[PDB]
């Protein structure tokens, strides 16, 4: 209900689609649904982008002239970002970090990385992000002093107000599904925790399971529990659900491929036309199906995956490293 | 009223909802004139286009025929090819994509990542030629090689672009009337010209539902005198199959596509990062890019019949970006 209390832009608009997979279904030996938060009308799309409706609303009311965020090479979020400050004639400066010591052409070029140039976007390089809240501060502050008005985006656009975007979602969800389990995967967190609080109240039924893209359970569960109450806390309602997460699917850790991984995109492509990623989706999906193997959900009945998008990385990827 | 012998096509749906029709306010800021967007890029299969429109039509036909395996052509880097490809997969349909190399490049990127690269993941059965000299002779070649094979194969020509394909760009135009209804009054409309289906399409029902908008097509591999003679034979196959009489003339511009097919110019990359720096939208080198430089060159040359509000049909594209990087 204090969602709408909150300023927002629309950049997404219409619900993004709910659909049946038959196919994987058929093969899988269980009822899949997706939600299509691939599908969104900005430069490739994303779950990103959900958060920024938040998150740029309070930059311009700020009145910033210029978004500050950080990410991989490869970010999706960083991505999402350009492309939405371009379209509102804001500055864009990115904090980027390469998180796999890769110098494959791709990687570092093509992707996500080369919307970036055509965004023009502005390029500041780390050795790493050891503590981005931090760096963004300190690289903010220096924007600040040089003349211009910022406004800092956290990693992944997962604070409270950016994971507003993913209450929406789960409003939408709770919408077309009028299900045993949902499956997302659990990178920076606002997705998950957004969802979970969204979830709570909505389909309380339904199990929410965070596969893990970048974290163990006991790294990553704290992040998820403390976004999830400072959520519920802004919109004055209670979160007391457990926080589900699989750690199983990531290694050898973020930003890297794994075969279980690359699998997951290769039978999503070749059963429904659907491109998930390396680093977030096929991960993600990969968990979903030794879910299935492993007889690892609460109960056996239909499971919606959330696709959050990703697929510009595929040809960053491409051929390896 | 008289698009009504369209409901009369079986169709598939794969696009669900009207696709946006946005305004661009800073590109419109700094072209000095109202600038619409039509965002046919951005639809729930693949990577999203404009061919996804015609195959909504060729794919129902297919499966009222008992067809099970698609069979199209395209450069290496077509849009079409990985749409087509991309929806066989979702259907269970077997796909066989003819493929050329149209540039003559070696570049790693043109030949295996961008469109190419998806094409191995819809689990594409791909057949390599020379050139496609003679496409409907080539296709029909194939086809009686997988009917051999004891698969029901139903070909699709370059770009989707039948008649029938076409009725996609007729629903199309049904959407832009709608949308424009006491919101906005369009002068023209651009759109890339190329196998000429969504030129087509869009020409008949434009006709008939807008019929004081200007219609232009950016040629993107051919010129006027070679690429107006397919647009209206179309459009007249296209009016015929609706019970309908086309009388407009149609508008090409060819001077916005050299030096060739799916070769990028200097122009087309200007409007490539005129369009990502403005409004964060993602144009791409072989189409959307040339119909774009030609829309703005347009503008600047007062090429246009009035200077009222211009709608750009953002055709799609954007996975090319990935494949003519860094170079061709």
């Amino acid at each position: 209900h204090h969602l709408t209390r909150f300023p927002r832009l629309e950049f997404i608009g219409a619900p993004t689609p709910l659909e049946y997979l038959p196919r994987l279904s058929d093969y899988l030996g269980r009822e899949i649904y997706i939600k299509r938060d691939d599908v969104t009308p900005i430069a490739m799309g994303g779950n990103k982008l959900r958060k920024l409706e938040f998150l740029v609303a309070d930059a311009l009311r700020e009145g910033a002239d210029t978004l500050i965020t950080a990410g991989a090479i490869q970010s999706n979020h960083v991505r999402q970002t350009a492309a939405v400050a371009a379209k509102l004639g804001l500055h864009c400066v990115a904090l980027l970090e390469n998180p796999i010591g890769t110098t494959a052409e791709n990687y570092l070029t093509n992707g996500n990385r080369l919307l970036l140039d055509l965004f023009n976007t502005q390029i500041e390089m780390c050795d790493a992000l050891t503590d981005p809240d931090a760096q963004l501060q300190t690289l903010a502050t220096r924007i600040e002093a040089q003349g211009f008005r910022p406004y800092v985006i956290p990693v992944g656009g997962s604070s409270a107000l950016g994971a507003m975007g993913y209450v929406e979602s789960a409003l939408e969800i709770a919408q077309q599904c009028e299900l045993s389990s949902v499956v997302v995967a659990s990178g920076s967190a606002g997705t998950h925790a957004g969802l979970a609080v969204g979830l709570e109240h909505l389909m309380p039924d339904v199990e929410l399971i965070g596969v893990t893209v970048s974290r163990s359970v006991a790294e990553q569960k704290p992040k998820v529990i403390a976004l999830q109450q400072a959520i519920a806390g802004q919109l004055a309602l209670t979160a007391t659900a457990d926080i589900h997460l699989w750690d199983d699917y990531f290694a050898p850790g973020y930003g890297v491929p794994n075969d279980a991984g690359m699998e997951a995109v290769k039978l999503l492509a070749s059963l429904e036309g659907v491109l998930l990623d390396p680093v977030y989706t096929g991960k993600a999906m990969a968990g979903l199906i030794d879910g299935i193997s492993q007889k690892r959900f609460n109960d056996d009945g239909p499971i919606l995956f959330i696709h959050t998008g990703g697929a510009p990385a595929l040809f960053a990827y491409h051929p390896h490293v």
